[PDB]
């Protein structure tokens, strides 16, 4: 209805560019043929089934849109489109790639992403100018050695698939930056990866890899290695130190039991190690020592029960994940970690913590949720930049006298712990924002000086007796108490 007089519109204008996209179409009419001029057709967004075999007289044709429609082929006269670079059709009904498709030689940029295509055909060694394929979120099992003739390909992703080899011949597409090959199912990949030499994003997350292969070491242009979640215990020893952009590595969800072994310079330019979820069971010492550059490490869940004599030498760390260990003291030479500003010691075995965590004038955020702490140091008092201090899930009686000094700490959660009283002190917390006090059984009363935190926007209070504070104000909940003691003690201002 629209869509002809739409049609009729372009052919008055002559317009070499057609948008009929959006428009809820079913069947487009035969008179598309007479559009003979346009060199781009968009026709994505539309309930599509087929397109006629008209459009094979869209000769001129440069860009041919179709995402979004519920296509299974593409017309056999396509062929005579020889001048056509792009073809969009992502988001169809594919079960495999058109046979037309195999001979748009001319294409650059093919699209395939989310349609259930299982197979590419040695016939793909036809789209030679292919810079970009993306055949991501299909069903593929397997790549044929033809896609070694891809010799152009810049982009090739084969995300979510069901890969579980690499040809070697992809060792032929040597202008691949960006080869994207995350959540399939591959047991390995070829040796002849380093031919790749401009290979600068490699996706493998979420595969079944149990070796990288050491000609990694040729991509030297990678900036990111991302391991995460496969079967990978050790690295070639020579690999890392050749990665001389490298920013950051993750090894998570692996199974390392040791760190890898690797040169002096293995971890020399990575600003970020994350090996969260691995079984490691010790940190090597002197394993930092040439990391300058390293800010960021996550430990979380392995199998830790201390740490590294030269621990205290770790004086780059910026933020330490240590959480969900086995760790039963921190040591003194925690002094030593000057630059930390986030120390995540979560689920471990603490009942105390050194005096030396007083050193750490930098830290801002220190996570202590879920250990067996009795007391806190004294010398918490000089944890200046401190904001967050998370004790919840502990064995906390009391508190001392100098979390008071605590000029920054806007969050404070001393939840589930044995409290009997706050110290007065805490009303000296000019900046405290948020007070978690839920699951504390001894807990009968409230400081008056709690009135004096002006900036104090959320308390929990649920299961404490507070038996010293009046029925029905307890029940009125944390406004009515904090009311309550703003009005009763001596603190108004006025
Ligand atoms: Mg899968």
């Amino acid at each position: 209805a629209e869509v002809i007089k739409e049609l009729n519109k372009c052919r008055e204008e002559n317009s070499m560019r057609l948008d009929l996209s959006k428009r809820s179409i079913h069947i487009l009419p035969s008179s598309i043929k007479e559009l003979t001029q346009l060199t781009e057709l968009y026709l994505y967004s539309n309930k599509l089934q087929s397109l006629p075999a008209e459009v094979g007289c869209l000769v001129n044709l440069m860009t041919l849109a179709l995402s979004e429609n519920s296509l299974t082929s593409l017309p056999d006269s396509l062929d005579n489109l020889k001048k056509l670079r792009m073809l969009d059709l992502r988001h169809n009904k594919l079960r495999e790639i058109p046979s037309v498709v195999y001979r748009l030689d001319s294409l650059t940029t093919l699209y395939l992403r989310f349609n259930r295509i299982t197979t590419v055909e040695k016939d793909i060694k036809n789209l030679s100018k292919l810079s970009m394929l993306s055949i991501r979120e299909n069903k593929i099992k397997q790549l044929p050695a033809e896609i070694g003739e891809l010799c152009n390909l810049i982009t090739l992703d084969v995300a979510h698939n069901q890969l579980e080899h690499l040809p070697k011949e992809i060792g032929n597409c040597t202008q691949i930056t960006n080869l994207d090959l995350q959540h399939n199912e591959l047991l390995d990949l070829p040796d002849t990866i380093g031919n790749l030499s401009s290979l600068s994003r490699l996706g493998l997350r979420y595969n079944r890899l149990s070796a990288i292969p050491r000609s990694l070491a040729k991509c030297s242009a990678l900036e990111e290695l991302n391991l995460e979640n496969n079967n990978i215990s050790t690295l070639p020893e020579s690999l890392l130190s050749s990665l001389v952009k490298l920013n950051s590595l993750t090894l998570a969800r692996n199974c390392f039991q040791l760190y890898p072994v690797g040169g002096p310079s293995q971890f020399s330019t990575i600003y970020s190690l994350n090996m969260e979820h691995n079984r490691i069971n010790k940190i090597p010492f002197g394993i930092f020592s040439r990391a300058k550059v390293l800010s960021k490490l996550n430990m979380k869940d392995n199998q830790l029960t201390s740490l590294p004599l030269d621990f205290g030498t770790w004086t780059s760390m910026v933020e330490l994940n240590l959480a969900t260990n086995q760790l039963t003291k921190i040591p003194e030479d925690v002094s030593g970690l000057v630059s930390l500003e986030v120390l995540i010691l979560s689920n471990n075995l603490l009942k105390k913590l050194p005096h030396g965590l007083g050193n750490l004038r930098k830290l801002r955020e220190l996570d202590l949720e879920e250990n067996k702490l009795e007391s806190l140091p004294n010398e918490i008092a000089y944890l200046k930049d401190l904001q967050k201090l998370v004790l919840t899930n502990n064995q906390l009686t009391t508190l001392p006298r100098g979390i008071g000094h605590l000029t920054n700490l806007t969050h404070l959660g001393l939840g589930e712990n044995l409290l009997t009283h706050l110290p007065e002190e805490i009303g000296t917390l000019e900046n405290l924002e948020e007070l978690y006090l839920n699951d504390n059984p001894n807990l009968h009363s409230l400081p008056f000086e709690l009135a004096l935190c002006s900036k104090l926007s959320i308390m929990s209070i649920e299961n404490c007796p507070l038996s010293h504070l009046p029925p029905q104000i307890v029940a009125g909940g944390p406004s009515f108490i904090i009311q309550f003691l703003k009005m009763q003690g001596p603190y108004r201002a006025m």
